[PDB]
DNA sequence: GCGCTGAGGAGGTTTCTCTGTTAAGCGA
DNA sequence: CGCTTAACAGAGAAACCTCCTCAGCGCT
């Protein structure tokens, strides 16, 4: 307790799915941290805002898609609830800048639109992969991080047959290094793929591999909390059906 | 009354996620 | 051969990040 273990997966969540955004308004600033989620998390925000004890709920509907979001901008409540935590449990992609960037800001008592520094996050990375697999929270960041950004897939290879194919993967953009980090933490081997938007993706689909996510979110100190927790579930169950799987791999169903 | 504020509402954009397809590993 | 994985990657929804107007509130 104090940040609690499950204050990591928290920043975890927000690194992946938030962002920390200090906007014009006028004269004035505002200062949000806000989570905009689809509406199938409705259940995880008032999760997130229970934990938090902060923050607005909204609803919002653009063409066909229905979203909901938790928006932090009191500057009371971000001061004494929500930098402790990211204090006490800071992140680990290059978003840590922005983080930086807006306590300083905050703190300094930045109130006028035109006393605000230009802000562009460092390229550079902030971290090295070695200090994050020796991080004490990182365990508890990693499920976080998961909700926001991992996918627990099964897919048919081929479209004319009974075979199926197990996989999780995860992504971030300008993040090899973290991506690295983690895929060296599960102790994969595949390629870590790099896109057209300098996206590095991770995809694992191994009998190995899968043993071992499974084994990841088994041990780790905090559980998946939102339609994550689900999309977990039905791909254990998934898994006991395919026999490379079912055959090497401990398949609990009390997640 | 004045200056500042969070809530509310919305636009602009792109980073993912999720599900493959093709070809090559490999146990045998 | 035949079960298994590794590399590549489209696409478009689920994020990401912004700016504005408004009432209310506590100052002097
Ligand atoms: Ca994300
Ligand atoms: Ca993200
Ligand atoms: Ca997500």
């Amino acid at each position: 307790s104090h940040m609690d273990l499950t204050y990591a997966y928290l920043v975890g969540l927000f690194e992946g799915d938030g962002y920390f955004s200090i906007t014009k308004k006028g004269k004035y600033l505002t200062y949000e941290l806000g989570i905009e989620l689809s509406i199938k998390d409705v259940q995880l925000i008032y999760k997130i805002k229970d934990i938090l004890g902060v923050g607005k709920v909204s609803f919002r509907k653009r063409n066909e898609i229905e979203m909901v979001s938790l928006r932090i901008r009191d500057k009371n409540h971000l001061k004494n609830f929500i930098l402790p935590i990211f204090d006490k449990y800071p992140m680990l992609s290059n978003k840590q800048y922005d983080y930086l960037r807006f306590k300083d800001a905050l703190l300094s008592n930045i109130i006028y639109s035109d006393d605000l520094p230009e802000y562009a996050r460092s390229n550079e990375s902030i971290n090295s992969v070695d200090s994050i697999i020796n991080t004490s929270y990182f365990s508890a960041w990693l499920v976080g991080f998961i909700e926001a950004e991992g996918c627990f897939s099964t897919y048919k290879l081929n479209k004319d047959d009974d075979y199926l194919i197990a996989s999780f993967d995860i992504a971030q953009k300008d993040g090899d290094i973290l991506i690295s980090a983690i895929h060296k933490y599960l102790s994969f081997t595949t390629k870590i793929y790099l896109d057209k938007t300098n996206c590095s993706r991770l995809k694992v689909t191994g009998v190995r591999s899968v043993k071992n996510v499974v084994k990841f979110i088994q041990g780790a100190p905090v559980k998946l909390l939102g339609n994550k927790k689900l999309q977990y579930k039905l791909w254990i169950k998934q898994l006991r059906k395919i026999s490379r799987y079912s055959e090497k791999i401990q398949l609990p169903s009390n997640y």
